[PDB]
């Protein structure tokens, strides 16, 4: 594929702040040179420099609001920009408060995207659900156009407008959701597949009715927000809030696989790895290669295998 | 639901004496207060006090007979109590032995009860096939009315009155069964799901066969005996007799969550946590809370999410 | 079953030395003894005694070819012998090359056979298309008669004929397989089960495909090469290759309980368990464990219990 490298090294959406390396540890694994060592077309955008909000209270519970709204503002701009050059978005990024950026970009160029959002969280909580008050648990509330008018106006995302409906996104990987973030669910009719129905249908059929719902009416550009803590934390443990019980490996490159497979794909984030939590240097570069593993696989690398156009035997 | 807690700190159904601690660690990891925190009325009956029976020589190879058919003696008691109070009874256990007293009390009052034992052995062996001579190893063969006959009159169990037939009980995760238990249920034709089947037909087709297997002809109350070695020792390590290959912590998450569904649940055992066990503070954690999270699940906790019957969004 | 026992301690098909004490740690780990056990006939031919090649430079890019093409010749006679013996060859091998000798004695007796693989590679690299040059990724290649004609005249190797076509082999566990690899896989069409199919459709229903698509037609004499490195590293970490994302345990061991039961298996390879490669004494003990674990399943230990045609209860 064609893909345009944007780096993000962001993390105001939460507290820890290594997040902000994700770009760095991700290029130093070699992802540039990986992805183009496959039929793949690269062109890197850099990493957005993100300017410090020095004044930037908390609006009601809402923590760094400003800066959220300005790092995510920003991003948007840079996506819309490589999504009119043709190629694929792949976002590197620090906290998951970034989607509303990518996505908002991305949907500028695309309004017609369709959304999978790989987590162990819905990340749907809105300014008034939300107990926290980080704002990476809850990008999905700004972005839904059925929940403008239920979203207050907060400091830095006066330029937002939810770009997408309720039935254009699924969940995959869920195990840690909010009471008011499930209201939010099946009120809306938010369709998911958590970690139950992971258990219950396998990770085949559930890539088959996530596809089949978001491409059954017609085929539209697909966006995929990976949170890594959506992967089991015995694969990804270097990030912020680790769930046991989750997405193996395995499903991990499944679900990538099948997405690249599409030929749909359009948008790509790699959200939450912080090299600052790993226990040891082991859990850091076990975090790293996953991430990079599953980026790999978003565009074309198989388990089965890969060729050339060419006769190998000759 | 409406539960009704039962601590049991009894371990002379086998060895190792740190199973005695199960009440303790599984109270202190908070368990009464996250029921609380659930949809959850909770009363709890304390741990019954299991005085000493010093004069308890084996009877052939039956270790502490007396003191293992006294303790299931009161046990059966008290179950019956609280489900005479309209309450689940939830006991927190020492070793599996401890099930001849827990289902025996539990039928006196629902007689119509069906059995779901999640096990990686099938303790169902008689004082006269057993190797080992430990009575952990043997609960299930004093309560089948198919084998009454076959067991001797062992020193501590004149009390027992065999209450569940061999139709009216399922094994789920079998994975070391003795020659002896294996014709056993070859013979008398019990129902069981081993690891062989779960890894056949998933973990979901499993739990759809077994409900529908003991509720199929009408629905009855449900007797959940989960013995923690069940699962993989990657899981909970610190019991006594772990094997490798166990169903994993999302199947066991997938298995209570699935009982509750069915709102038939009224009888539930957590068996063999041994802290004393532990090869590390961790493993004992690992254990504990994974036992943990298995009851809650028994009880509504569900991984898509959960919320009350009120308006979030307002 | 009847089973012969075959040491091969030979590593001359890669550069690690330590595969060579592949018969002697599974041996110590009570293989002979285990098997007897069951209901298992088992006669011990002895390690083989693979004599040095001193001069045994490389052809082309080719490494130690006539050590590899040597310990093949001598091995394919001895399992010749043992399946003229009414007997199932069990080899307990070094490196995978000798996978060639294996095969190639197994089809002079029984040219009707067919071949399960499990391995993380396809090994049927040339020694053309080998980057490598280790001999033990490119048996099958050896092997193959539609590749004959594309393997060129080695030295050590003139005594082989491909007996096997593309038609009679099926891949299980496949997750790192070459670009020359790959293409022979899709213009030979042969039939394979990458990780990504295991995923999608679960090891139940890839077993079912694996034997209905070898045994359909006819049935006819299975032989299993089982290279370690098909297993996730977490269950066997001392091997040459590793890969992660391999098949479980439980997939391992519900791979080799359905071959038993087709009551077809007549040639076993436990091949690439390198005790020298173990990070810790553990991983050697985990390794070796498993290794045993496999082979016993093939020989009709199963996890639901096993149990001799007498009364138990009596
Ligand atoms: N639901 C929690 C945790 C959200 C986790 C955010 B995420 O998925 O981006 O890591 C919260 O609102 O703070
Ligand atoms: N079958 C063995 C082990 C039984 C294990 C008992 B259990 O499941 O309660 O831990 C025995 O009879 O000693
Ligand atoms: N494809 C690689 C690795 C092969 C691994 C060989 B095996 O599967 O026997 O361990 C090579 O040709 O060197
Ligand atoms: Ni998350
Ligand atoms: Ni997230
Ligand atoms: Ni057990
Ligand atoms: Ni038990
Ligand atoms: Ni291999
Ligand atoms: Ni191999």
């Amino acid at each position: 594929r064609t893909i345009g490298i944007i780096g993000a090294p962001f993390s105001k959406g939460q507290p820890r702040g290594g997040v902000e390396e994700g770009p760095t540890v991700l290029r130093k694994a070699g992802l540039l040179e990986k992805l183009k060592e496959q039929e793949c077309d690269v062109k890197d955008y850099g990493d957005l420099p993100f300017a410090d909000i020095p004044n930037d209270s908390p609006f009601q519970i809402v923590k760094n609001p400003r800066s959220v709204g300005k790092a995510s503002e920003q991003l948007a701009g840079k996506v819309a920009e490589v999504k009119k050059n043709g190629r694929i978005s792949l976002v590197l990024g620090g906290d998951h408060s970034l989607a509303i950026g990518s996505i908002s970009g991305h949907a500028r160029v695309h309004p017609d995207l369709g959304v999978i959002w790989v987590d162990a969280h819905t990340d749907i909580n809105t300014p008034l659900t939300t107990t926290s008050g980080n704002l990476h648990g809850q990008p999905v509330s700004f972005l839904l156009k059925e929940l403008k008018g239920k979203i207050p106006d907060v400091p830095g995302f006066s330029w937002v407008t939810p770009c997408i409906s309720a039935k254009d996104i699924v969940y995959i990987g869920l195990r840690d959701v909010d009471p008011g973030e499930h209201y939010i669910l099946k009120t809306l009719g938010i369709k998911y597949f958590s970690m139950t129905e992971v258990d219950r249908l396998g990770i085949g059929k559930v890539m088959e009715e996530t596809l089949s719902y978001l491409l059954g009416r017609k085929k539209r550009p697909i966006h995929l927000s990976f949170d890594v803590d959506g992967l089991d934390p015995s694969f990804t443990p270097a990030t912020g809030t680790p769930v046991v019980g989750g997405l193996t490996y395995r499903e991990g490159l499944y679900i990538t696989e099948e997405i690249y497979k599409t030929g749909l794909l359009s948008g790509l984030d790699i959200m939450e790895v912080n090299p600052s939590l790993g226990k040891t240097p082991e859990e850091v570069t076990r975090t790293v290669n996953t991430a990079v593993a599953i980026t790999l696989a978003c565009f074309g690398l198989a388990r089965e295998g890969n060729h050339k156009p060419i006769d190998y035997l000759n």
